[PDB]
């Protein structure tokens, strides 16, 4: 026996030849994209032989082995239906319907407090999925850059705990939600901001990362870190939204000065620089696709699903998922956790970074917000999704009524 | 082939016939108790044939065949290492280590608010486990009765939603936590109590179950309900603590009138009578073993794991597990959700009702309370337990660092 | 010289005789009512001689002397324009203008929570004046009885401090106002109700008066006390409004139990009896005339203006006038203290008990309330009144712009 | 009759000439200082004739007439015991006892947050009085300069209402006290600061004075105003404490931006410039004497008692006294209003600006603060004073038990 050969006959079909395009679409049906980083050596070997023998590019048992031996373990888990979602093909056709039904929630208002999000059309709407195994699906305007805005907070919280530990980080930031009419206070009674998902705690968390280097290097470190979380997919930066956030951040300076007087930053902090770093981190640009991979990184215990690298310590990813659950969706956090029960974080640009732990990561984007600051179509999508699949954090994996479970077969 | 025959060879060793005790301890090693209701027909036939021929109590292939013939499916998941916890034996010696570790947290104060909770010794400490498949382990004082006190709040919430639906119930009770600065208010900003786990919201929920019958039938309806959740193990009632709870409930009467004034009960409610039914529900008695079966019922999508009947609709168990997470441990709810991340509920008698969804239910019981009203040893046990097992709601089931996973084998 | 001789010539006209009506009309022009208690002996001696000599009916110097001998000190200070308001008659024609200007404020809502306050017509409106010297004026429906409701709180506070002292009384009740979204709390941070002018503190003050006797004796004592304060003018009681206050006082029972749980009553308090005494005290009845005398008792350092008896210790009246200033007009206290600056107290029946210290006491009564619970015309009158006279607590008695000062001559 | 002659015989005492010093101590015994501005023409004429004839300094009837003719109206109310406090001589010996009783309350902590108020010794303590008629008394360390700090807030409130009116001003600042549970918020429920006496409300009121001018003239405008309130007595400015307030006002800058975010300033306001003007107004310095004249100005319906000049409209002085009563002493405002019942304002330098309407104005000064920020000795003095005299806003002027009435004989 041999694994690459047994895999050859699984796809060879009993036939003696594999047309390689038949291999490529058998591959994409896994949901894996041809461009997957864990697959490069095999596509290197495929683009090589698509030149060597332009004569009927069918692969025999020996030549197929010559391309896929290097990636055979991941190719076989893909083809022996061992990924977290075995029938990915049907699942995307449910993701499509959920996308198209949220696509008719035309209500809401595009945040216009800056001219940069004000120029974004209300008709943009994209949903991107990446599972814990790297299966990909996207639908809508999923390659348009937009800023993370307030979706950056868990990402930077993760880095801070990843680099410094839970106990150090939470001397400066609380670990609970305020209370639905305490969105107006900055501090809890330990004179600590309530949690990293609000502007007060975000400004404090920003204060802890890479102390002692300048703001240019600090930003560099976060970009390198956010690069690994998305498996080197698109991470960018909008200078335009940066300047309009620095000229308009009256409430943020208010928070900085309040935090400075009440001695909530670590020793030797330059408060006004931290606010400039903060406005920077909120105009890091993503797409629906790249950011869905970062979301899958947290769904996966801190291991990037399309590269296999350890990017965050499991302690950092649990804390962040805990704190997204409670505090992630403004005054809709409490109701969102009850009805949807998925760690999620929203942003002023209309993004929702969603995690379904041990299944998949996601990013939704439609600019128009509802009156609580959450993307209209984005929020409508996350309801239908939990309505449909037993992904609610406190669903039962065995008895779950008329819901669907994508992690099983028949 | 056929099922009773193949298992026979697994236990037979290739020997003879199986000595009946060798079958029994092989059975108990799964963690099932001989008393399991799903096993009654099989133990009835073994006690019969242990009479039919008293010389030579060993079972050949045909005699074993018709003793386990009726319960063969559950016997096979038991013997084929298919229960949710395969090595129950090693795991229980981990529960014992955790138990003996919390047993040295001698601090705290036994609630003295009535002479009935004061009558409990501080060195009582019991932990009882019930998995979603019915494997059991107990350690410590797990047969001593005590009242649920506030551990009854999610149970009646579940019953209320099970009978009435999410939409009706949450017209009278909110679904979020107060906020560590609203632990003293009764009503949230819609003049609904904040959630079913606070005394105000509990009292409101009590006003909803089985409206229109008298308090005697109402009690019967809730007790019959709790009997199915505990698979008919001990569910009792302390009249003694009841008399002390009704004479000392000034704050509850205080809550009762305020709710009446602001019309938070359903029409035709007898407020002062609803307050008696409430005091009753707080002195229903359990032991650690009986109540751990109640907790496993919620871990199990609403199916009693040791009897198999459906007791609660998945909507009832999800909502209840959502709100135990957020609002379950008094003002320690936030830290508990962050650090332990498991649905749980405490009571002033020293109970902690714990749920690890899709795995097991638990009840920890030591009377001495800490400074927030949560049992000292209970809270220490529930910290160590998540430190040890990847049970924190947001652990990753694939990458979980040096934690143990009892759901996996070698 | 001799005083009664001096006074005869002031009225005598240079003439022989003074006709008896000419004395009476000279008397009422002082503003004193002939029925004044400090005048009884003189009108007694007048009704004596209106029989002795039915044909006169003029008094010579020896006979005028025989009627005014007994009351001469008070009669001349009246006639030598030594009363606090020298030209009382012109002053009453300004009170008439103020009354007639508020009488065109037709808005507001009559409190309907009990059927007894709902039966009062919205077109009832009365203003009654009694100065620190006993000059009286009334305009409108000033002899219609109505309940004090919440106007009773200072009256009983005065009695409590009068009998027990500031230091004892204020172990149970604060001395400050809450804060304008804290109309909803019961206790301040020291577990004391905030001040005697809110229902929580009122109920507690009610617990201090005449401890150790039953509720019938306790009420009797307060009636005897309110009797001296109104100089034996009309104080009555509506059992009707009492019965609807006890059947509808859910918030007060709510407050009663909260206070009992937090141990805010004095030892040996029967909580439920205290609430019954409280409902009684709010259904004491007055008219505009009768109650304005109580207000003058507070305007006069604790001495009843129409009897001269010391009824309250000066400590009792300052405290009460202090707390009426801060806390007297529901959420309108702050606005009322700024713009009107007079110690005042309102009630849900539409009463306003007003004090201009060292000048006069008042009672306004119109049933229709504004949106904060204060009678429309009562509030409109008190604005117009302070607009007109330098009566605002922080007016200057020497430089007061274009305002009128009724205590001066020309 | 003749006004000047009638006085001559009252002090002449049956004699033919009045020794000029005998006139002088009879003058000062009313409590007037010879330095009174309303008396200048009369003292000018006295030292002139004290030169014209260095010959036996006694005054006959016709020469006395020519000295006080110009100021005779004020001299007669002084000598016919018609001032608001007739026996000023006995009363000041009550102020002295009250002073020496507060002087032994050694508790409290001198504010140390800037090295400039930390530079003040805790044993400094001074009480200065000014009546509505100009009678003066001082005792203790009453000529030591110190900054008004938060004692300036009602002064600038008054100036804003005097210049703008109650209604305009209170579109930006509330009129009630927070509530002993709202000492940490900036805004009340209408997104307006609670009242002019808190840092948030003061900062906004500061935003209303003399809009459209630069900060240099704005200061000039406020100073000219404070000079008239003190009758041109000492009003200064500490640059030293100013620089330290600009470096350490993190919480004030915190208030500035929050107010900017919530649109609580008038249009075209430069917030950060307003904050420097604010720190400027908070380190204007007074002595106990000069500022005691400011307090009497508010006691006097807006007329400076020692010059006769109208400085504030009665609308501005009433509002300022209403709000001093309610909101004037940090978290002690409630108890202070109950037990003392007098308009007052404190500052972190150890000042208490006190007003007894229609009687007198005052300034107490001892640096060490109690835990609420109010001078220890000052609060002890203001209690003792009201225990003694029926000045409590709601004492009764007719029946007041064992208290004194200095307005009586
Ligand atoms: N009308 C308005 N809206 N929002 C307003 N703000 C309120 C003041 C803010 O500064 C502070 N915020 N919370 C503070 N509270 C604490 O630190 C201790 C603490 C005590 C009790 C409970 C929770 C914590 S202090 C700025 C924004 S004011
Ligand atoms: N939405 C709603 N409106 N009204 C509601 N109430 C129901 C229950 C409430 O009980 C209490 N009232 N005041 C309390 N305050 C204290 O004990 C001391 C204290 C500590 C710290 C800071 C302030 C004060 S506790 C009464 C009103 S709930």
């Amino acid at each position: 026996p041999s694994l690459e050969d047994l895999l050859f006959y699984t796809i060879a079909e009993g036939q003696e030849k594999i047309p390689v395009h038949k291999f490529i679409t058998a591959l994409k049906s896994t949901g894996l994209r041809t461009s997957d980083p864990r697959l490069k050596e095999c596509m290197d070997m495929l683009r090589l032989t698509l030149q060597t023998t332009s004569d009927g590019v069918m692969l025999d048992k020996d030549l197929f082995k010559k391309c896929v031996q290097s990636n055979i373990v991941l190719l076989t888990q893909a083809f022996r239906r061992k990924f977290v979602i075995p029938d990915f093909m049907s699942f995307t056709s449910h993701i499509d319907e959920l996308y198209e039904s949220a696509k008719k929630q035309s209500g809401g208002k595009v945040a216009d407090y800056i001219p940069q999000l004000a120029k974004f059309s209300p008709d943009l709407w994209g949903v991107s999925v990446c599972t814990a195994d790297g299966q990909r699906h996207s639908t809508g305007d999923t390659k348009v850059p937009f800023c993370l805005q307030s979706c950056v907070k868990p990402l930077k919280y993760a880095i801070a705990v990843n680099d410094l530990g839970t106990e150090y980080v939470h001397r400066y930031v609380g670990k609970e939600p305020s209370g639905l009419r305490f969105n107006k206070l900055f501090l809890n009674e330990d004179d600590k901001p309530h949690n990293p998902m609000v502007n007060a705690g975000a400004i404090v968390v920003t204060s802890l990362i890479k102390q002692g280097v300048n703001n240019a290097e600090k930003f560099d470190y976060v970009m390198q870190f956010l690069n690994k979380m998305a498996g080197n997919e698109y991470v960018g930066f909008s200078n335009a939204t940066f300047q309009s956030e620095r000229e308009s951040g009256d409430r943020n300076f208010a928070i900085g000065y309040y935090l400075k007087e009440k001695k909530c930053f670590p020793e030797g902090t330059d408060m006004v620089g931290i606010l400039d770093f903060y406005f920077q981190l909120c105009s890091i640009e993503v797409t629906c696709e790249s950011a869905s991979v970062m979301a899958a990184t947290l769904a996966n215990g801190g291991f990037c699903p399309i590269t296999g690298e350890r990017v965050l310590s499991p302690e950092a990813v649990r804390n962040t998922l805990s704190l997204m659950h409670s505090c992630g969706m403004y005054d809709f956090s409490g109701q969102f956790a009850f009805h949807v029960g998925l760690p999620a974080k929203s942003g002023v640009a209309g993004g929702i970074l969603l995690v379904v732990p041990n299944v998949m990561g996601m990013m939704c984007w439609s600019p128009p917000l509802d009156k609580m600051g959450n993307s209209v179509k984005g929020i409508h999508f996350c309801h239908d999704l939990v309505s449909l699949c037993n992904f609610h954090n406190y669903d039962n994996l065995r008895h779950f009524a008329k819901k669907l479970d994508p992690r099983r077969e028949g």
